[PDB]
């Protein structure tokens, strides 16, 4: 019995932590965040919830939050603030990548290691990115979309732990900065987002195996700032702001039929948030 955690967001920053059991439809609300946050991300390693930058204001915290216990323990702090950050896990680590300080459109990359609550910097990629979304498959990381501070973008970028080097994939169909991305069945997914005219409902996926992006079934709800997951075999959307409304709208994406259906509702509409499952 898996449950899709979200944590913070905004309506201010938000200090919400609550889970969603898919199964039977439940929400639980759990302890607050110490400091409030939007803009943040989250992640799971070894069954612990950590909640990544954001803003509160832009924010160099890292916290954990331990199911078992429903408490929240400060981490060591990144080496910058990263507003609008993303995050990916590799063998054990957190990946903090890219977000923003004030006029800084960060490029930096920072590895965690929790059995000694140490940070410390990696490679830097190769564009800017705030507002980016960031996945892992197969061990490698990948940066997608996002502000470079003068353009939005529909690049997307490869790292290499063992060679510590970032490299250039093939480009989204689509610009997209605040999309929601993530892995499901040897693809990375980019779903919705803000291409500097709207909030977009398209959903596109790349195949590691073709090195190519195709568009699937779009999301019923524009949406940027959303958060996203997977659970089940299924992607779930969180939230989000659809350009006029802070929405309270989760969605879920079945791959074998190509459709979304409506699942259930956040208690309360917010965007920005940071989603794990554990
Ligand atoms: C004022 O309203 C909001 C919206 C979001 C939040 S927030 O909490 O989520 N937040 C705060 C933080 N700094 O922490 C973040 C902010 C920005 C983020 N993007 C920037 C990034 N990726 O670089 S974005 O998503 O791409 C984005 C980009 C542009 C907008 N412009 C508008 O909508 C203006 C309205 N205009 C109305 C008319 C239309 C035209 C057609 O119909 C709609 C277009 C839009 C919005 C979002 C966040 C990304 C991830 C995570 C958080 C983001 C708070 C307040």
């Amino acid at each position: 019995g898996r449950l899709i955690y979200t944590a913070g967001g905004y309506f201010q920053s938000l200090s919400y932590l609550e889970a969603y059991n898919p199964s039977d439809g439940t929400w639980l609300r759990l302890a607050d965040l110490q400091v409030p946050r939007s803009g943040l991300a989250g992640c799971v390693v070894g069954g612990l919830l950590y909640a990544v930058g954001g803003r509160n204001t832009d924010s160099s915290a890292l916290d954990c939050y331990n199911p078992m216990t429903n408490q929240w323990s400060p981490c060591a702090p990144m080496s910058v603030p990263r507003n609008r950050i993303g995050v990916g896990v590799i063998d054990g680590h957190i990946y903090a990548v890219g977000g923003s300080h004030g006029c800084i459109h960060h490029n930096s990359v920072e590895r965690y290691e929790p059995e000694r609550d140490e940070w410390h910097l990696v490679a830097p990629m190769l564009t800017r990115r705030i507002g980016v979304g960031v996945a892992v498959l197969n061990r490698l990381l990948y940066a997608v979309g996002g502000f470079d501070g003068t353009n939005r973008l529909n690049s997307a970028e490869c790292y290499y732990p063992e060679r510590n080097e970032w490299r250039m994939i093939t480009a989204m169909n689509t610009i997209r900065s605040g999309a929601g991305v993530c892995v499901l069945h040897n693809c990375i997914y980019a779903a919705g987002g803000y291409d500097g005219q709207d909030q977009l409902n398209s959903v596109e996926r790349y195949d590691v195996e073709t090195e190519t992006w195709t568009f699937v079934a779009p999301m019923k709800h524009r949406r940027s700032a959303l958060g996203i997951t997977v659970h089940q075999g299924r992607i779930y959307v969180l939230g989000g702001y659809d350009g006029h409304t802070f929405l309270d709208s989760v969605e879920c994406y079945d791959p074998d039929t190509d459709t979304w259906s409506e699942v259930t509702r956040m208690t309360s509409g917010r965007s920005g948030v940071g989603v794990a499952v554990t």
